[PDB]
């Protein structure tokens, strides 16, 4: 469903260019900042999906934009990369973070994109490394968004619960969550030797995280009936990726665990995160679970 936004010219200082910051104040009232790349196939008329891409905590747009990799026209022909900058340098979700509502931020953001872009409606997404895969599941987990958001790629996401390291029971822990709607896509990658939000969770800057396959279990825990799963060698095994699906909807949760990677996002070439490289690259894999799921009718 093109949006309003249909028919209208590009803002002029901005067709396929470097991504353009942009200073955008919230109705009330907190003025935000974001980064945007259009692809160089973009038409006004022709309804455009979006992108969502969060940094990680003491991270910023440009640094995640290099990162991420989303404006990257090989990886990512098609849609609008967003990269938005959390205030301090982190977003909802972690201890620090109080009382900024960076969902609404996103929700805003993507009404203004709406009114000034012709988007697909249908094929809006999120993603994010740590922090911000932490958000990118808040959003997902959010009554509203989760119904306006198609689906979610979480990169080594560090998802607090607000519970005492000394109560924190990582492969246990209740993980606050409410989606709007039923088969929400999940992407998760996450390395197996992450020191900073370990894939096995527990205790962490006084509160708690929980294992990944915990995390796993309880997205894949709401597609419910006719659960299945598959797990699949990777990489010479050095991968496994683990799908979750039901009614022939398969993968629509879906696992990369990584042997031996850091806190770090998924490049075979050097990154800001890796110098070394691991054995793919995270970011064709998340652009094509986003082609796979669309925000159904309804
Ligand atoms: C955004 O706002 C700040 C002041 O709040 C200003 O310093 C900055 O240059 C502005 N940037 C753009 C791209 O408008
Ligand atoms: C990169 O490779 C070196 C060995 O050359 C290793 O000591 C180091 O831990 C690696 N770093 C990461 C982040 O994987």
């Amino acid at each position: 469903a093109g949006s309003a936004g249909c028919g209208q010219p590009l803002p002029p200082s901005q067709p396929g260019g470097s991504s353009y910051g942009v200073n955008f104040t919230l109705s009330a009232g907190t003025q935000r900042f974001y980064r945007i790349h259009i692809p160089s196939n973009y038409n006004v008329n022709t309804p455009t999906p979006l992108i969502f891409s969060f940094h990680g905590r003491g991270k910023t747009a440009e640094s995640q934009e290099k990162l991420s990799q989303f404006s990257n026209e090989d990886w990512n022909p098609d849609a609008i990369a967003v990269y938005p900058q959390g205030l301090n340098k982190e977003w909802q979700g972690d201890p620090h973070s109080k009382d900024v509502d960076d969902i609404a931020f996103t929700m805003e953001m993507l009404d203004y994109f709406q009114e000034k872009f012709c988007i697909d409606s249908t094929r809006v997404y999120a993603a994010g490394k740590s922090n911000g895969g932490g958000f990118t599941n808040l959003l997902a987990c959010d009554p509203t968004a989760s119904t306006r958001i198609a689906a979610f790629a979480p990169v080594s996401g560090a998802y607090y619960q607000d519970v005492s390291e000394e109560a924190c029971h990582p492969t246990t822990v209740p993980i606050k969550c409410s989606p709007g709607r039923p088969s929400i896509p999940i992407l998760e990658f996450h390395g197996t030797a992450d020191k900073t939000i370990p894939y096995g969770g527990g205790g962490r800057r006084g509160e708690c995280l929980p294992s990944i396959p915990h995390f796993v279990r309880e997205w894949s825990k709401r597609l419910g009936y006719g659960l299945h799963n598959t797990t699949k060698e990777l990489y010479d095994g050095n991968v496994q990726e683990y799908q979750y699906g039901n009614g022939d909807n398969r993968g629509i949760v879906t696992h990369y665990r990584i042997g031996g990677l850091g806190h770090d996002w998924p490049s075979v070439r050097p990154n800001s995160d890796n110098p070394n490289g691991t054995y793919l690259d995270a970011t064709p894999i998340i652009v094509k679970f986003f082609k796979q799921w669309v925000l159904p009718g309804s």
